[PDB]
């Protein structure tokens, strides 16, 4: 999964902390 401050895709669920939010985490 993706960490907070790391890039992640808007609802994609990507990272295990941290919202989605402008194409990052």
């Amino acid at each position: 999964c993706k960490r907070k401050g790391s890039s992640c895709r808007r609802t994609s669920y990507d990272c295990c902390t941290g919202s989605c939010r402008n194409g990052k985490c």
